[PDB]
């Protein structure tokens, strides 16, 4: 990197959201629900086998 | 990188979303559900056998 | 990269969503169910056997 300005890496901008859900039931037992706003902001993930920004995320392996 | 400037790397920019989702039901036993606004802004992912921004995500293997 | 400037790397703009889907039921066993805004802002991955921005994803080898 070097004079170049204005350098706009991973921004999350700009989000708005506007919910009436109502009358909700969420109801499960070893599953993984994910509801509402979720972001994420990253810029270097190194690394095998590395997971990076997981929602709703199942393992069940051996 | 070099004088090169406005540089707009992975940005998630103007997102905007109105629910009204009433009377919902989420039922399960070991799945994923994912619901909402979900953004990631990476920018460099490295790694054999690496996952990056998994939603709604099923592993059970050996 | 050199002087070459408005450099717009890959961007997610502008998503816009309105939603009345009232009277849901979402219901399982071990599926994987995506429902809402999704967006992903990548530039480089690498690596044998990588998995990027993966929705509604199943694994269930060996």
């Amino acid at each position: 990197l070097y004079v170049g300005s204005k350098t706009k890496e991973g921004v999350v901008h700009g989000v708005e959201t506007v919910a009436e859900k109502t009358k909700e039931q969420v109801t499960n037992v070893g599953g993984a629900v994910v509801t509402g706003v979720t972001a994420v902001a990253q810029k270097t993930v190194e690394g095998a086998g590395s997971i990076a920004a997981a929602t709703g995320f199942v393992k069940k392996d051996q």
